[PDB]
């Protein structure tokens, strides 16, 4: 297992979400669901000019899996996946314009809602995760585990468990006070209200 620190830049912006008063927290969903969407529609893409970049998963999809035992959300999708060039370095160092101007943005009077606006939604997943695990597996690199409670750092191993193919799931461990984002009408809200018009089969998952 490898341990990082964020950029100061990045840990700043995931303090802002953890610290900050903002109520409306469901739209941490809309956010991993837009990433989701644009990480099938670059698999798709490239996909048109090397078919064989589909021979590790021809479906394109996202499922929303809640599990009330393990209080975690996760978001699944089959798209482009993530190397560890991005977990590590790449995503973060893309991810440093936008949080300058989204932290320049809230201060000038945004709020957090608008955080996709400026290419770093991600983060809003620590408005109700105290932990997040990404899973991840790119056609170009092995399968990964990205994690990190905050604090200022993340770790990266490669994972053992079950191969996924290709795609991203992104687990959400969940604060004690945010269970509702469990429920099935609840999550069934969410996705009408915010990602309504995504050009992909989403399908919430039932507790057993
Ligand atoms: C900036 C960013 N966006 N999406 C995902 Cl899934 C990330 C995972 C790890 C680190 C940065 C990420
Ligand atoms: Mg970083």
């Amino acid at each position: 297992v490898e341990t990082f620190a964020f950029q100061a830049e990045i840990a700043q912006l995931m303090s802002l979400i953890i610290n900050t008063f903002y109520s409306n927290k469901e739209i941490f969903l809309r956010e991993l669901i837009s990433n989701s969407s644009d990480a099938l529609d670059k698999i798709r893409y490239e996909s048109l000019t090397d078919p064989s970049k589909l021979d590790s998963g021809k479906e394109l999809h996202i499922n929303l899996i809640p599990n009330k035992q393990d209080r975690t959300l996760t978001i699944v999708d089959t798209g482009i996946g993530m190397t560890k060039a991005d977990l590590i370095n790449n995503l973060g160092t893309i991810a440093k314009s936008g949080t300058k101007a989204f932290m320049e943005a809230l201060q000038a009077g945004a709020d957090i809602s608008m955080i996709g606006q400026f290419g770093v939604g991600f983060y809003s997943a620590y408005l109700v995760a105290e932990k997040v695990t990404v899973i991840t597996k790119h056609n170009d690199d092995e399968q990964y585990a990205w994690e990190s409670s905050a604090g200022g750092s993340f770790t990266v191993r490669t994972d053992t468990g079950e191969p996924m193919g290709r795609g991203t799931k992104v687990i959400l461990h969940l604060k004690e006070d945010q269970t509702e984002y469990l429920e099935e009408r609840r999550i069934k809200e969410i996705v009408k209200k915010h990602s309504q018009f995504i050009g992909y089969p989403i399908t919430l998952f039932v507790e057993k």
